[PDB]
């Protein structure tokens, strides 16, 4: 059964900006995602140096970008530490309530939108480019979670009887009309060695 | 009774390149290390989430540049998580031998020191300015320590009997004779302002 929650306000505001703002270099939100899969990453070899058990849910920590013409789809998918039902519904929330202020804040102060990941709410700029996202993921402590949300104001989660996935996320971009440049292999071969040239995880982009 | 670690060959390699290399382009060590400080407190903000008691050891969260003419130090202190005795010996060992050989390689390909923290081994610019580093941390878990290191391929650790400091993290660093500017405070304010102007966390500069 699904559950609907409303985003606190602050986060609608910033998922508005990011959809309403005119801003034609929307090819960031790709190393934003990336960046976000390789933190993730990090925290389960760090966790695992000190439990090695921590690794039976999967020992490859690797990044792979599956496109999908026929869905509309570019998935990034990860084998990173996890989300819990808890970080979906309200530490997330926290956290990016203070990151979306000052990101808010530093615009209003002629900074652009380029610059989201350093104010911790990269994952949104995932609506630059994605009429809906959808977040499969993961973590060792809990179950199977599928999150989701196409703006306006609400998310839904619910326990996800898919294919299980060992430990991660896998981000599902449901790319709006105009934005399926991003389906192209060169284009995402173009925006991975731009952006994201030094990422210390096999990154492997999938061919149609 | 103080214990004395060989680093491994790797991170020696790297220690000697940092010294050995001629590089003018030194203050970027004061971005790596407010970084670092920067993911401490985010750790330890998210833990606080789930565990608020994780906060007892002080609910501050916050980073202090510390200059000292008498001295010649350049202390950067930050409440953040802390590293176990673990982390000092074992763990930051084990994933800094892979961020090494990445930077190593990335090197030999045109990149330059800056890019230090894109391998997670920022840390170590500490050398580009310091003679001798140390470090005194308390992770909530463990007592405090005092580790230190004027490289040449050895580190010490001791249990620090100095001023208690809650949960956190002092980098102390002992600037070598040529490297006296980081301690003129309009001299920290322009690299602060620079390179570390959106840091989440209010950054307090003292004055001597
Ligand atoms: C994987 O998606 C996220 O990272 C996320 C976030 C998030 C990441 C950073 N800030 O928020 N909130 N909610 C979700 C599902
Ligand atoms: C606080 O000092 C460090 O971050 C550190 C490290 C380190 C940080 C990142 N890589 O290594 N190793 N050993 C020490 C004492
Ligand atoms: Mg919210
Ligand atoms: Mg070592």
């Amino acid at each position: 059964h699904v559950e609907t929650f409303a985003f606190q306000a602050e986060i609608a505001q910033l998922m508005s900006l990011i959809i309403n703002t005119f801003y034609s270099n929307k090819e960031i939100f790709l190393r934003e995602l990336i960046s976000n899969s390789s933190d993730a990453l990090d925290k389960i070899r760090y966790e695992s140096l000190t439990d090695p058990s921590k690794l039976d849910s999967g020992k490859e920590l690797h990044i792979n970008l599956i496109p999908n013409k026929q869905d509309r789809t570019l998935t990034i998918v990860d084998t990173g530490i996890g989300m819990t039902k808890a970080d979906l519904i309200n530490n997330l929330g926290t956290i990016a309530k203070s990151g979306t202020k000052a990101f808010m804040e530093a615009l209003q102060a002629g900074a652009d939108i380029s610059m989201i990941g350093q104010f911790g709410v990269g994952f949104y700029s995932a609506y630059l480019v994605a009429e809906k996202v959808t977040v499969i993921t993961k973590h060792n402590d809990d179950e199977q979670y599928a999150w989701e949300s196409s703006a306006g104001g609400s998310f839904t989660v619910r326990t996800d009887t898919g294919e299980p996935m060992g430990r991660g996320t896998k981000v599902i971009l449901h790319l709006k009309e105009d934005q399926t440049e991003y389906l192209e292999e060169r284009r995402i071969k173009e925006i991975v060695k731009k952006h994201s040239q030094f990422i210390g995880y096999p990154i492997t982009l999938f061919v149609e």
